[PDB]
Order: C-alpha cells, then sequence, then structure tokens
C-alpha cells in the first residue's frame, strides 16, 4: 500500500509593482516530480498557465493568482501571489493659454519633476525637457501643445495641454 | 533507523555596495538534495525568496538576509549576509545667483569632481560637463539652472541650483 503525502502550499512571487497594461513574471519553487497550474480564481476554476514561472500579460489592476502543485497525483492547497500596480503619476503642470504676437517668443515649461518629459506641438515642436527650447512666434506655430510625464518607475502620466494663439503683426 | 545530519550553516554573499533603490543578487553554496529559503527576519518568519541566488530589488538601506538550507527534511541554522549601501554623494557646488545684462555671457561651472555631470535649464540648456558651454544672455535664458552629480560608483547626488536674471538692455 502506498499512501502519498500532500505537498505543502508553495510560495509564489510577483515581479514587483507593474505599470498599468504591463506584464509580470510569476514564479514558484521547483518541486521534483511536480506539475504546475496557475489559476485566476480562488475557486481554482479558471486556468491561466501550467508552467513554473509563467509571464502574465496586460495586468491593469491588482490581480491575484493562485498556484497548485501536484506531485505523483496529489494536489496541494493553493498558494498565492498578487501583482501590485504602480499608481498613475499625477497630471503634469503647464502654463495657461497664451496670446502672443507674430515675431515674439513662445515659451513653454513645466514645474513638475520627472524621469523624462515628452512635449509635442503644431509645427513639429518636439521636446523631452522640463524647459524646451523657445519657439519663435510664427503664425504656423499656433495651436495645441501637449505634455506628458514619465515617472521614475517609468510609468506615464495622463496628458495636459496649452493653447497658443499667435496674432498677425500689423 | 536513519538519523540524518543537520547541514552546516551556509555562506551567503551580497553583490557589493548598492546604490539606494538598486538591486542585489544574493548568493550561496550549491548543496545537493537541498531546498533553499531566504528570510528577511532573524526570526525566520518573513520569506523573501526560495531560489539559490535570488535578486532582491529596491534596497534602500543596509538590509540583512538570512539563509536556511534544508536537506532531506533537516534545516540548518541560518547563515546571513548584508548588503551595504553606498552613501549619498555630497551636494554639488554651484555659483551664487547671477544678474547679467541682455547680450553678455552667462557662465556656469562647478568645482566638484565627478564621474559625470548633468545640467539642465530655462532655454533647453543641457550639459554633461564640469564647465558647460557659455550661454549668450538672451532674455529667454532667465530662470533656474540645476546641477546633479554622478559619483564614481555611479550613484547620483542630490541636486543644487542657481538663479540667473537677465536684465533688458536699454
Amino acid at each position: 500500500i502506498d499512501i502519498n503525502p500532500i505537498p505543502s502550499t508553495p510560495a509564489a512571487f510577483n515581479n514587483g509593482p507593474i505599470c498599468i497594461g504591463g506584464t509580470a513574471q510569476l514564479s514558484t519553487t521547483t518541486v521534483s516530480g511536480a506539475t504546475y497550474a496557475w489559476y485566476a480564481d480562488a475557486t481554482l476554476t479558471t486556468l491561466v498557465a501550467t508552467n513554473q514561472n509563467p509571464t502574465i500579460s496586460n495586468i491593469t489592476t491588482d490581480s491575484t493568482f493562485y498556484i497548485v502543485v501536484t506531485v505523483n497525483g496529489c494536489s496541494s492547497l493553493a498558494g498565492s501571489t498578487t501583482v501590485s500596480t504602480y499608481p498613475v503619476p499625477a497630471t503634469p503642470a503647464v502654463p495657461a493659454d497664451f496670446a502672443v504676437c507674430e515675431g515674439d517668443n513662445i515659451v513653454l515649461s513645466t514645474t513638475t519633476v520627472a524621469a523624462g518629459y515628452n512635449w509635442t506641438g503644431p509645427n513639429g515642436f518636439t521636446s523631452n525637457l522640463q524647459n524646451p527650447s523657445v519657439v519663435s512666434a510664427s503664425l504656423v506655430d499656433s495651436g495645441t501643445y501637449t505634455l506628458f510625464i514619465i515617472d521614475a518607475n517609468g510609468c506615464p502620466s495622463g496628458d495636459t495641454s496649452v493653447q497658443v494663439s499667435v496674432h498677425p503683426n500689423p
């Protein structure tokens, strides 16, 4: 007669906080003779992966995964791990809408600290700086200027914008 | 009757001094038939990792890890290792606040030695030198200039800054 033991509940790990829409590698303990199953539900009815250290994509929230290790036919009580999501960085700060005259200077800047900046605009204006180069106020430069922010972890902020209206010079 | 030995306390190693917020690979001795567990606490109640040479992220202080090697069911007395953190490089030196006139020269420099420098400023001024190129004193260049320092190990300093005010030329 062979009475098999039940493997103990395994450890499970995430890959740290993840940017919304990013991915995470989940991982567990190597068990000789084992097969693995990762489930999305606490009821273990939705199967997500069968490897040992699978990568789960498109994580947009604080999702929980459950792990069952089966050895020689006996299944352990599921272990678990959660993947926390780094929150959304705060909306960037920009100046109020401008009115400038043709030939003067359009000066854009922000006051927020970031790993990096990303500015776009009407005449191809592009910058990755806190204080982008000054744009001559040509009429072609009228329009909407847009700013987004990359955080230290790297996760992007939602964008904000500035209108600039260049008046023809008499 | 089989009386199993208790494995001896294992060695454990860090990856040298680490920059604050960096990571370290911890490592230990390969033991045949062993399973591994790394703990954050001296009481061995918080489990950190189960591999042999795990990487621990976001180390911001002089953290200590404890290692238990279990062979054929018998657990050793925990070994340990610490990860020391390279201290924060000293605040950089910059000149006192400037008053310049439109059309003259804005000269920025530092007196501190570094692996590299990183300067930013009002009109897109960017430099990685101890003594950045001289900026013409245009009115668009008024504002705050900021310096940070990269140490030899590579760990960044806290920043310091200089105000420059360009007066209109009569």
